[PDB]
């Protein structure tokens, strides 16, 4: 129920927050360069 | 050399959006059991 929806959307949150690491790492080589 | 970590980079964030979207549909795959 409720728990595998909670769980669901936890890993959402680590996704973004991955994928907003991965968006500042690239706008870094971007800028080192 | 410069050109590979921009590519490096980018098929990383590629991942992670795809890692992204289908957490985004495991979601909404549950909320429609419900």
């Amino acid at each position: 129920g409720i728990a595998q929806i909670i769980a669901a959307q936890e890993e959402m949150l680590r996704k973004e927050r991955e994928l907003e690491e991965a968006r500042k790492k690239l706008a870094q080589i971007r800028q080192q360069q």
